[PDB]
């Protein structure tokens, strides 16, 4: 137990474990934490991921159809220091201080996105203990391109359920 967040969920595939910073973004986590404290995760599920690279997710609830976003924060990927396939990150959005509510599980050493460079987008404030595997096995059945979300699991995931540990 010791003291570290994890954002515990339990997708049709297992339960998983998330582990989240809250030092580094102090305002991001109160938003999630809203939602996280309950109606949303409960039954959404994951779009899908890229092979063995990252796992998203949390938004469309199941098929893919927004819940009903928008409580826009600010400042996303400038605070998340150095990781590696392990972490978790927001997502982001077309005008930019946004990111209302969707992150994303990735696996491989990433860094790239790491803010740097003529760009910015993927914010990042987590990672992953325990159920990697259970992510990967997800990260396994096959898929299909969608049509606008390339990426997504022709047979859908549905989530079980969203625990944070003190």
């Amino acid at each position: 137990a010791k003291g570290d967040p994890h954002v515990l969920l339990t997708t049709s595939a297992g339960n998983i474990e998330l582990e989240l910073d809250k030092q580094k973004a102090p305002v991001s986590v109160q938003n999630f934490v809203d939602y996280v404290n309950s109606g949303f995760y409960n039954n959404t599920t994951f779009h899908r991921v890229i092979p063995g690279f990252m796992i998203q997710g949390g938004g469309f609830t199941e098929q893919m159809q927004q819940k009903k976003p928008n409580p826009p924060i600010k400042n996303e990927a400038d605070n998340g220091l150095r990781n590696t396939r392990g972490t978790i990150a927001m997502a982001r959005t077309a005008d930019k201080d946004s990111a209302t509510s969707q992150f994303f599980i990735n696996v491989a050493d990433n860094a790239f996105l790491d803010h740097g460079q003529r760009d910015f987008g993927y914010a990042v404030f987590g990672k992953v203990v325990k159920g990697m595997d259970v992510a990967d096995k997800i990260s396994q059945v096959p898929t299909h391109d969608v049509g606008p979300y390339q990426n997504v699991p022709s047979k859908p995931v549905v989530i079980l359920s969203a625990k944070v540990l003190p």
